[PDB]
């Protein structure tokens, strides 16, 4: 496995396709991604148009508010576990000669919803 | 594509295309895992229940309560992050099991296309590993 | 080609499956698939040392997919658990290291019961 360092924002969507790309080294099949992290995820999503991320964010902000009376578990992060586990650790993607195979609109994002940090990304090709 | 077969399935505006059979036809027989993939950020794929229609009903009910339509707070004019978030929460790939072509599936499991934002012709990608 | 768990749950809860896993992986190296046969229930990799983490997960998720929605047309009443098992999935593929799942320090592996208290399979492949 390849580990890759994605420093993030407190709460934001990173383009994480070129630096999976460059250590993909030629490989035509699939690719494995994950993150051993459980305040964040990994999503495919659009990225051309930098308003998809900010609505996606702000949308999964309302079904996840940081504020709840409720909760239990008090360091104050409830918010982006179930943030993480709504968008989903992992992903499997194929590749074509180095390069993700991916539609007109689709990039990959390491989301953060519990940042600042400098997350961890392992990368395997299959 | 090289190894990758692409399926075209036409969808109506919204709602949960069975595509079970379709990617059953495309595995020639095969044995082993199978890899399916939406190249699109407004539709998904997920493994859920047909056999009651309402199950389906009720998850679209549910989805737009969860990602309205109308949001004013969306920045994005074109008006379909709904739907780019339906798409987000659901998943745009799945990894199956398969045995001499049919899909290893539970008793009340079938796999559907996720459209949230048609009607289009869309494309899965399947992968035999 | 597949070794099957049987795996007990409650009404609902995060049931860690991190150890059952690993036993049946008998040492194995290389990536492991993970995928439960049911629509009312999920899996998923989440923090579990804590136990108000999944409390919290189960209280939100009740919260976003309420149990007693007017609208449902399902009349089985399990909308709740057909939405929850959605949002989550229910595959997953893990890199595993001779027998063990390879995890962050805070990660395990949990079958997320939406609609127990039952014996729910997960079906597990070495790739």
């Amino acid at each position: 496995v390849v580990r890759l360092e994605v420093p993030t924002p407190e709460e934001g969507f990173v383009n994480i396709t070129r630096k999976v790309e460059a250590a993909l080294s030629g490989h035509t099949g699939l690719v494995y991604l994950f993150v051993p992290h459980t305040t964040c995820g990994l999503t495919v999503q659009e990225g051309a148009d930098p308003t998809v991320a900010q609505d996606l964010l702000g949308r999964l902000a309302e079904l996840a508010p940081r504020h709840r009376p409720q909760d239990r578990h008090l360091e104050g992060n409830s918010h982006a576990h179930l943030k993480s586990l709504l968008t989903g650790v992992h992903l499997l993607l194929l590749a074509e000669k180095g390069r993700l195979r991916l539609g007109r609109w689709q990039q990959v994002f390491l989301a953060e919803f519990d940042g600042p940090r400098v997350r961890e990304v392992w990368v395997r090709l299959l």
